[PDB]
């Protein structure tokens, strides 16, 4: 990645206008890190790639230059919901911008087509789907003339990782985008993404034919964020009571976000918060634009304290003063978790990131990500993070962001650095052999054991048929039995198997690949616990 220090200056020719447009049109007082550098590179007509976390402020880096340049900037965007999110903001600021998608009405397409070639048009930003480049003969016809008229002057590729089929949410239509820079070279190109992997970034640059490219990356470390993991109560009505007690005891009246696994969870959580006296409001990526705005302003007016989020792709939410982010369930991955929790403490004042870990969420999420070849591997990394008690949470998160994360000290800004505990290891070897005897007897009976069934059989309950004759129940509190089973799962003395029913995927436990090690009595399985 390039060094941006040589660009962090306000003595370029356009600096006076950029400063003007920032304060008087966008109503912002200061640039966030790498905003001015990226803007300066684009304004000199050079290619730049900006790696910046979600909610960092990447949009400004192509919106502002559009307003300080002639003609319009073409913004390639993967979803209509993202385009609408942008046009909502641009409308309130007084900026003329529009969008084009496959469904857009005849009257609107003819208007945009005319404005593109109209030398006197106010249109500064045209958002399109990659289908408008790949599969629309006429739009490319209007771009070629707009380039002829010196009006098509910049290209912005939002979520530029999508150009690589290695990067998440890849669109095949993004591979066609290389024609823009190749054939319309005087249009400068800026690529925005939150994903740091150098392989997806260098592949994207080849695809876009922009290999002569400045790459700027932000510090992904957010030192003002406090990371914490809490145990999730089995009873969901019990659970939201604890959430309300936590919000009232720590963040009374402060705005916050709650992330939920599902949309049904999202709205159920919303109404249970409203009944218990927390003004809440649900937000979803595919909501209609006029709904999204009301959630935002009601949030801004503090008519709703908490916004209940839905975590999957296309999130709107960002507010600068979010004091807490609660994850109702763990994320699908560490990379997802960092980004989602990262919406806290924009204002650079202290904010908390609360992750609620539940034994049952291991199998609920695992079953949902069956069709992602690495889904289970990424989820187990999240579980291991939840299970960790002896390491700084910031160290664990940083290991997923090698290139983009500073060694900078945590300074007691995570629960593991603040809690004054010591640890000891305990033997769990005989527990594992008990579980394997139960799982092989179930295998002899042609029976598949869910986690619930296995614990029951282990404790001496459930179907007598699945109980092993001589097994003495472990007589530990059920939460410790759950911690034991999850440890064996992550360590692969047990593994997950799946059943597909008419409406759901159901996870089952089976003997794991490392259980052979217990045939040698020398092998000892241990767990780290709190002393
Ligand atoms: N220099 C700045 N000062 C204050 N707020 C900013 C600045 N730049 C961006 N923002 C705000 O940050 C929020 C998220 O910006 P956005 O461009 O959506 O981030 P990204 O696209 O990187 O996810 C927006 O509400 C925007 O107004
Ligand atoms: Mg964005
Ligand atoms: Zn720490």
């Amino acid at each position: 990645m390039s060094s941006p220090a040589s660009w962090n200056k306000e003595d370029f020719p356009w600096s006076g206008k950029v400063k003007d447009v920032l304060q008087n049109v966008f109503k912002l007082q200061k640039f966030r890190p790498l905003q001015l550098e990226t803007i300066n590179v684009t304004m000199s007509g050079k290619e730049v790639f900006l790696v910046m976390p979600t909610g960092g402020g990447k949009s400004l880096c192509y919106q502002l230059p559009a307003l300080c340049s002639d003609g319009f900037t073409l913004v390639i965007c993967p979803l209509i919901s993202l385009m609408e999110d942008q046009l909502m903001v641009l409308k309130q600021l007084g900026i003329s911008a529009t969008m084009l998608n496959a469904s857009s009405p005849k009257e609107h397409v003819k208007w945009v087509h005319a404005e593109m070639v109209n030398k006197n048009s106010k249109l500064k930003l045209i958002y399109v789907t990659p289908e408008k480049i790949a599969k629309s003969k006429m739009f490319m016809s209007r771009l070629e003339k707009a380039y002829e008229a010196r009006r098509f002057t910049r290209i912005a590729v939002d979520e530029v990782h999508c150009c690589s089929q290695w990067g998440h949410d890849f669109r095949p239509d993004y591979k066609a985008l290389g024609i823009l820079k190749r054939q319309f070279p005087n249009a400068s190109l800026i690529g925005l993404t939150a994903t740091a992997t150098s392989h997806v970034l260098k592949d994207a640059q080849k695809i876009l034919c922009v290999e002569k490219c400045f790459t700027f990356t932000a510090s992904f470390n957010r030192p003002n964020l406090y990371y914490e993991v809490r145990q999730k109560p089995s009873n969901t009505e019990d659970f939201i009571e604890d959430i309300v007690k936590l919000i009232n005891g720590r963040y009374k009246g402060q705005s916050g976000i709650i992330y939920c696994f599902s949309q049904k969870d999202s709205e159920q959580v919303t109404i249970s918060l409203q009944k218990l006296g927390i003004p809440a409001g649900a937000y979803h990526a595919n909501m209609e634009p006029e709904d999204k705005t009301k959630v935002h302003r009601r949030w801004a007016a503090n008519e709703i304290q908490v916004v209940v989020a839905t975590v999957a792709f296309g999130m709107g939410i960002d507010k600068p003063d979010v004091r807490f982010v609660i994850h109702h369930s763990m994320s699908k991955s560490m990379e997802n978790y960092y980004q989602e929790s990262g919406r806290a403490g924009r204002d650079d004042m202290k904010a908390d990131c609360i992750l609620y870990y539940g034994f049952g969420d291991i199998f609920r999420i695992s079953s949902m990500v069956v069709m992602e070849n690495v889904g289970q591997q990424k989820l187990y990394e999240m579980v291991s993070y939840c299970q960790n008690i002896n390491k700084c949470r910031r160290v664990l998160i940083a290991q997923h962001f090698d290139e983009v994360w500073s060694p900078e000290a945590c300074n007691k800004m995570c629960d593991n650095c603040c809690k004054e505990i010591s640890f000891e290891r305990k033997n769990v070897t005989a527990y594992c052999r008990d579980l394997i005897k139960i799982l092989k007897q179930a295998e002899d009976l042609n029976e598949k054991l869910t986690p619930l069934k296995l614990i029951d059989s282990w404790m001496g309950k459930g179907a007598s048929k699945l109980r092993v004759a001589g097994l003495a129940p472990p007589t530990l509190p059920r939460e410790d039995l759950e911690k034991i089973i999850a440890h064996f799962l992550i360590q692969q003395y047990l593994k997950e198997d799946y059943s597909f029913t008419a409406y759901a995927t159901i996870s089952y436990l089976k003997v794991g690949p490392k259980a052979n090690l217990l045939n040698n009595e020398a092998h000892v399985i241990t767990m780290r616990v709190k002393k």
